[PDB]
């Protein structure tokens, strides 16, 4: 799976593109 390895985070998604959806809350430019 694809896991969000963000500081203070750690969520796992079966789609790199829900992963990149979630990564939304951390990211602005990306
Ligand atoms: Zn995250």
């Amino acid at each position: 799976p694809f896991x969000c390895t963000w500081a203070g985070c750690g969520k796992r998604f079966t789609r790199s593109d829900e992963l990149q959806r979630h990564k939304r809350t951390h990211x602005g430019e990306k």
